[PDB]
């Protein structure tokens, strides 16, 4: 509230969501547990994959990085079904490659934001689908 | 096979087995997509958690580090449940810490070998319910 | 003016308004001598605390440079007594984490544009009575 | 368009703008080339710069580099003219340092959003007698 | 006592004299507050500073670093104003720059054991008043 | 002259030159305002580029800094345009790689003796049309 | 022999074989020679090779350094024509990624313990031809 | 040819002669794989070699690296045993440091330039023997 | 048991009998300043040594870092003495140095599992002398 | 003696005490070998040690490594005992945090003084008994 | 000789000659000595100089440094009073910087090759005052 | 004077003493062409020194910096000669490697406080005969 900017309290607010599920030492421990396995499963992955998918992943993060430096998730009942959906009718329409990118990056903010593992990585799961159209492959193709 | 150890062209083709899942160039570029998605989120979760929750994952990161230095997954049909159930059948039976901590580095490995991202994380997901007894939170807390 | 954005020309004036304090040589001297004498005893200070605090200093660091990077002071005659007292009234209605910490970086930013010392460190000390409330203590103990 | 932030798709349309201008692989060569000539030069002639220059740069670097982490160009018929000469404008009636760094911020944006390299350099050299006013001059010596 | 140094002993009381100022958690708490704030606000200063300023503070550390390489405060009742005054007296008389340095230092290391911040700052910007007399600017802009 | 090697002073004569351009503090400013602007839009540039680019940048700088580290246009009459002539006409007639390589690395020494920013990057402009040939475009693309 | 474990003392006499080669200071001599001549030559023919050679180099490191940190040629009689041809025969037969980088490892192991130069770099030289068929080129250029 | 230095053309020839021998994928991927292998057997080689081998080595390195900084073999029908016979007759009547240490940076030099690696490292073979007087040993014994 | 490989929860129980030994607070503070004490009065006596020393301490890395990179005693009866006599016995039939500096690692090994610290370096003591027969001395004056 | 500060020779003649134990190259192989075996020993005990006790180290760390940088043992018949119980005595009337840490601090001196290993660790041991005293562990738990 | 450049085996010569002073133990042991003695006097000399003198030390090392990595003495008789007179004669007619830096890099190259300390450390005093003529002076405090 | 450590006033005088030498603009400029050749000078000394020079200053090095990190000269008319014959004396009676490292720091400290180059490298060059007697060089040789 006022003297403080709202916008303000409500980014700490976000920012602080996790605690809420960290109600108990039990949880903290789980937790740890979880992003152990998660973190080692992702370095492994990175080293099992060839230098074509890694140039793949830098033009990603050339062009992700670039925008994010220069400038309902968290919630219980998350419905990723109709965004999904959303996305594939802007990508039938929009041809470019920056609404693709852009996508990634939206996406990629609702995963930081949603709070039960299973259904961030459904999430993702499903949009790599949506946001890889032919066209998308070709521009990380030629690009590349 | 023979001048070469058997037990070394397995390991090649084991750590070669991405490759069958990387067939077209839209499976590179989905995998790239993915990767993305699942590091940023991974990076983030760690970044909003307190040093509590993080002292947690250094005990685990100082055992099965050191284990880990000192010393059927890939299949389309992945048993995580019966595998789950044997590990809640040990932990009732042996109390000491080492079998906890040797249960995270197991499924750790089995996450490695597992080439289905969602499959994976319910894996974690479970096991990591499965894992942290009682007598685990407690080590957990007393020695942080 | 324009062509150019408003909005900057503006934050560009905010940051080149200590050179109307360093008027004169002397000026520069002694802020010189001030800032050395500040910073020799601020890394000091840091370096007789235990490890209890300094966890209480990553934590603030943690939530505090999370937001910063993902997102009336310098006059005359400044009334950190009204801002305390309406920081005071936020506290006891709102109970959050995330209102406790926005207080903080609030205080802080207000910390950076005052270009007066001894205010600023009054500021400091009165307005970190106010924001270490229980709740804030508690929550601070409860997640390190 | 909508689930996504408008802001966001143009962010990253204005990102990828490059790729239009490298439509063959001749295009990329030749910006590889213009690119590894303008740089040699550059690090070359930082090289050849004596201390009261660097210093000069280094103060920009201060404030400008300051704004930036606290806080038509691309189109083929471009007018620096007339931003110029609104610039000049600005300056002979403000007569503050922090429009001068400003401007400076300004034209290198516009500079970052040019695709045409010659316009570019023009428009650094013609702005750069405009900002460089003697009150600008008398600024930077005084600080030094 | 006796088999130890006895100048050992006073030196670690002196060490540890911070701890009798963090009694409770609410101590401890407000501690880090009062740090985050003090350090994010010194780093600023710092990062507004032009480099005249900058090489005035390297001037300082060259010589009082040098020092400290080669080679009543911390009470509730305590009298910066005849140090103060006993400084002052000293500068008259002596017009060398070694004696405006080690005036510099001396009052640094009062800073350090001094545990109340307000009383510290106040210390700090009336010494380096009395410090900065016309010999100690003419010498410090004539070697800088 | 002599006990001195008369290549020695006129190498240093060259290194110097930059200082006849820089006889007034307005020069040395405008000079530290226009790299500030080249050197932002360079670092800009080269983070838009794609990994495509950055592999053909990447073969630039292997064999012209290989054999750099191995291993008039100063003036205000400066005819880059015979220049250019000269070079398309050994272009072709000679079809090797290291003609190309070799024109790169002489064209970049003249930007690098040219004290006049918009007739250098005019060189670079129309050399690097020239240098890139269908011959040196098939080299690159073939050993990238 | 007993209480060591056998194994260890024949790993300790195997990395200390090359003793017997150095048993006079010409010896120590030589062999310093030749490595500064090889290991220079080594360095300056990565830094001839373009991107396109480095990139299939970084695959077989991914690939083989991966699966090593996972996990009769010192003799003076030594018949790598044999394995050669054992190679051969296994790799017409089995047409997988993992055999080919399964033999680089096992012929590199027998370079290791080969304190012949010449014959070391002869296996090299003919395994090198019998390891990159069609299929491994094939693999290697799909990937990269 | 003119307006480009002679001497530069034939440098950059030189440089980009690997090239002609990398002209099919498959002589890029043999490249890659004989690289690989003569990097690993020469780190390992490094790491089984005792301090006086290594202090050897140094002594090797300060001289010749000293004077690279201060400051035919490419053919098909290569005579090292001339170039031999030549640096033994000039060894005999020579008996200074200096001769050696040039006769070392002369053959690792047509080391670089030979594009056959069998050739070469019999070369080196050959080369250390003839370097490696009693003269150069007892040099080398008596400075390390 | 079994899922899990039975040598991993071995392994595990292993690298967490340390806590056996930490059940008390007391215990703890204790283990941290007897490791403050050792690792300090190790760090010193490393900089007393003299380079003869050091270069022997580096030869032991060496060869011991080697094999350890490629490849009862937590008891409270534990036998250093009869392992002492059988190591005695396998060097006197033994003269290689293999055999010693795999000794130097077994004891290494046990002091790693030994929880009592007394005995530990008793152990180090006795063994050392053992392990340091004239030929181990030999060996390592010869090929330092 | 004099022109020497007679303090300098004393310090001289003590930091070189260790060379009197290094008499014969037997002497040296036997040092190097027990600092290997020490060394690789306290390392590994590290690495098996939870946060709790790490956070320990850090505090003792803390305040020891201040008060060192801020500012009989090595004969043959050393009376650790007597220095014990005369410990034990200031801590039964001290009950400061400050004397306890001195204590270490002095210890810690005596072990870098003491030429004896056994004698040293044995020190150790006994005195953090001393040392840890329900007061100190108190104090440890409390601000850690 | 021939197969050799023959500037090769002079430059090797060159790169020697210091062990023709190094004929003893007793002069290496000297060398050592006076090389700890002036590097710790030199190192201790920057230590104190303030930064206007650091300021002109980086003039320095810009211009000699970039000429130097862009592109008699060692007798017994040398004079350096006639090469003195030589460079005074040189400046007073020709007054450009160039001249003056290429005489610091041709005494600083006559200073490598003396190898007599005292006689070095003489010409560079004569020389110093010789180079720094009122031209010299005013140039590098202009540019400063 | 008093508040002040009438040591450390003294410390400071000592400190910035050089700036006596440092009266005009000339003197600086001296200063750092005498640096700057200097300290080239002593980088290419080191530089064409081989490993067992090194050694030695490595020797040196050890135990002065122990020592000195464990714990009239710049007058007009300095008397090097008779400190000389009083160090020759005291080491014809003291024959301990300390008392020679000693007058190593003690020296080498006169060196610091000289601010006269040729009368400081005379010193350094006749005290470094004097300290380097039969004694020294049989400790250095012994211990290396």
């Amino acid at each position: 509230v006022y003297p403080l900017p709202e916008n303000m309290v409500y980014r700490f607010d976000k920012s602080t969501n996790i605690l809420d599920y960290l109600s108990t030492e039990r949880d903290h421990v789980m937790m740890a547990v979880r992003y152990y396995m998660s973190k080692q499963r992702l370095d492994d992955l990175y080293r099992q994959l060839p230098t074509k998918t890694r140039s793949y992943i830098d033009i990603i993060n050339i062009y992700c990085d670039k925008v994010s430096n220069d400038y309902m998730a968290s919630t219980k009942s998350f419905t990723v079904y109709d965004i999904n959906n959303e996305v594939n009718t802007i990508m039938l329409d929009n041809k470019g490659l920056g609404v693709r990118l852009a996508t990634i990056s939206f996406i990629t903010e609702l995963g930081r934001r949603c709070m039960n593992p299973v259904k961030t990585i459904k999430m993702f799961t499903l949009l790599s689908h949506t946001i890889c159209d032919d066209c998308f492959v070709d521009y990380i193709t030629d690009i590349s």
